[PDB]
């Protein structure tokens, strides 16, 4: 029932702050939004920005996705965001990351439905 | 099952004609599409235009709808249609109805999603 878009806001999106405050950001929020789950997410990226500007990328630049498919978009400017990666001693119920702030361009995948009619209202 | 859509062309899209050709036109459109099947319905209208061309509107003029919601749509320009609205005669299952050609703005509710981020792909 969770929509795609709430999935990619729960896992990537943390604009109530403008970096990540301390080396256990990523510890604390794999955790909470529920990346360790059934195994430790390895790697994850989290974008400080607010939730307009980040959804704004899809309408930047489009640039093929690392697996092919053409729906990806790269963000004209760099955005605040934070590489979680899983390290060397972690092991799935205990899980470890190493938390690393940085600037960069983000790349994302973009999806939606064309606006269709559904109804027909009256004619004028 | 049918979809919210496919139904709306089922019900009001008709390309392969530029108008309704006699005066039975919605009689035979009723029965075809399915609209006197288990009960009348009672009033319909039907767009001799491209599918392209109807779908474009949900881009164009925004206006209430009839029901007080705020995702209907008019073109622009009138487009090409016939109005079905049952006769006095008309009594399941011998549905009857009275044809009329016209050339208005067409009015209909328009659904769909924003096209929005649903996963992180890389950052450069
Ligand atoms: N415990 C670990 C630690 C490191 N690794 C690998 C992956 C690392 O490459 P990256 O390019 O950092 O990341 C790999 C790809 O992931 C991408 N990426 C970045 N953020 C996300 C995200 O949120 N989701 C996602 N699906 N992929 C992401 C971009 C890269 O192509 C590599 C070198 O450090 O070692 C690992 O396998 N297990
Ligand atoms: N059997 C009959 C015969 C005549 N009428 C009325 C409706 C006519 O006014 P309209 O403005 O066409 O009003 C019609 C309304 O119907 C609506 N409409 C039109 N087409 C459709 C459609 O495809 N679906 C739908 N749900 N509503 C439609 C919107 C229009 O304002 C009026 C005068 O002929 O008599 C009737 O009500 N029942």
């Amino acid at each position: 029932k969770e929509t795609a878009a709430a999935k990619f806001e729960r896992q990537h999106m943390d604009s109530s702050t403008s970096a990540a405050s301390s080396s256990n950001y990523c510890n604390q929020m794999m955790k909470s939004r529920n990346l360790t789950k059934d195994r430790c997410k390895p790697v994850n990226t989290f974008v400080h920005e607010s939730l307009a500007d980040v959804q704004a990328v899809c309408s930047q630049k489009n640039v093929a996705c690392k697996n092919g498919q053409t729906n990806c978009y790269q963000s004209y400017s760099t955005m605040s965001i934070t590489d979680c990666r899983e390290t060397g001693s972690s092991k799935y119920p205990n899980c470890a990351y190493k938390t690393t702030q940085a600037n960069k361009h983000i790349i994302v995948a973009c999806e939606g439905n064309a606006y269709v009619p559904v109804h027909f209202d009256a004619s004028v």
